[PDB]
């Protein structure tokens, strides 16, 4: 079996940071690359980070993905949060068979 576990819903006030933790149910989340996605209302999904190692040049650098082999979970650190964040987040991972995987997702609500 291979799946990810994240928060059902979370909120954060402006000025503060946003933390997205995605737990892997199977093996170390560091044995595979992890990607991040965001789903804005009425809009389509967009990749925020890639291979948890960096992000495409030109995309804002207010996001940061991190992988914890020890804790067997992933944790992204975001800076300068704003309503432009109010949206649904998505996590993805790869299995040994090099197969893309998806997580439950997370609803970020900004007030």
């Amino acid at each position: 079996n291979f799946m990810l576990t994240q928060p059902h819903s979370v909120s954060e006030s402006p000025g503060k940071t946003v933390t997205i933790s995605c737990t892997g149910s199977s093996g170390s989340i560091a044995s595979n690359y992890v990607q991040w996605y965001q789903q804005r209302p009425g809009s389509s999904p967009t990749t925020v980070i890639y291979e948890d190692n960096q992000r495409p040049s030109g995309v804002p650098d207010r996001f940061s993905g991190s992988i914890d082999s020890s804790s067997n979970s992933a944790s992204l650190t975001i800076s300068g949060l704003k309503t432009e964040d109010e949206a649904d987040y998505y996590c993805q991972s790869y299995d040994s068979s090099n197969h893309v995987v998806f997580g439950g997702g997370t609803k970020l609500t900004v007030l």
